[PDB]
């Protein structure tokens, strides 16, 4: 497996969590899900 | 500090350098930084 270790603050983590929350709790795999989700735009 | 330590995978992570070879390596901040353009206007 590969490794992404990041450096949030409370309003990037909660803004985060605010979508998570729709999804029924998440916020770590909401993290993983965004960047993949850019990933289909970005290549 | 709001630490986030996540399971990638090779494409994945790669798609992400490539992009950090173009701020001429940057990976891992690219990431965050990524997310945090996306954050300025989610809907």
């Amino acid at each position: 497996t590969r490794a992404v270790s990041l450096y949030f603050s409370d309003e990037q983590y909660q803004k985060l969590e605010k979508m998570a929350n729709e999804e029924e709790e998440s916020v770590g795999s909401y993290i993983k899900r965004y960047i993949l989700k850019a990933l289909r735009k970005i290549e």
